[PDB]
């Protein structure tokens, strides 16, 4: 399939990754820079994020999902369903509303595309209606992350895909902060894309710190694999 060969050609080895996010959550403005590499043959991501404006005013775990579906390992029998690679190199826009249960919301807009050999994710994030002493502004979430599935469907009207999914963040008292994710992706190009049958991505995420790093930061290890089409 020449379409599959094109995206697979861009993704076949280790691809350097750059991430830039501009955020404002209840008027708390902040910037984040991330670097690493993705290796889509194995669905593997290795990233480090740095808050470059001092203290991150929200818990690192709340940003993990905002911070590269093009790096998913699609099994060979599903490669006709990989919308994300198919939109490259021109890229795609990924938009979300994240609803924090009993708290505020993030609205995000990201453009994902190549700049030469570097795979780039430029993000803008706006959070509103957060509670001052709630779990996000209050920094009450544990520095960890559970496994989830992400359900992908075609959105034929937007020449793209819709995604919905729930993340449960661990709260330091043993309870859970539900983050309800609604997502839409659309190509940047006017080029053709692969519109998928219903399927899901399985995510595994592990958070850490760099013991030499004094800035506010997050090391992210992610594995991502498509499934649900036998």
């Amino acid at each position: 399939d020449p379409m599959v060969s094109k995206g697979e050609e861009l993704f076949t080895g280790v691809v350097p990754i750059l991430v830039e996010l501009d955020g404002d959550v209840n008027g708390h403005k902040f910037s984040v820079s991330g670097e690493g590499e993705g290796d889509a043959t194995y669905g593997k991501l290795t990233l480090k994020f740095i808050c470059t404006t001092g203290k991150l005013p929200v818990p690192w775990p709340t940003l993990v999902t905002t911070f590269l579906m093009c790096f998913a390992r699609y099994p060979d029998h599903m490669k006709q369903h990989d919308f994300f690679k198919s939109a490259m190199p021109e890229g795609y826009v990924q938009e979300r509303t994240i609803f924090f249960k009993d708290d505020g919301n993030y609205k995000t807009r990201a453009e994902v595309k190549f700049e030469g050999d570097t795979l780039v994710n430029r993000i803008e994030l706006k959070g509103i209606d957060f509670k001052e002493d709630g779990n996000i502004l209050g920094h009450k979430l544990e520095y960890n992350y559970n496994s989830h599935n992400v359900y992908i469907m075609a959105d034929k009207q937007k020449n793209g895909i819709k995604v919905n999914f729930k993340i449960r963040h661990n709260i330091e008292d043993g309870s859970v902060q539900l983050a309800d994710h609604y997502q839409q992706n659309t190509p940047i190009g006017d080029g053709p894309v692969l519109l998928p049958d219903n399927h899901y991505l399985s995510y595994q995420s592990a958070l850490s710190k760099d013991p030499n790093e004094k800035r506010d930061h997050m090391v992210l290890l992610e594995f991502v694999t498509a499934a649900g089409i036998t």
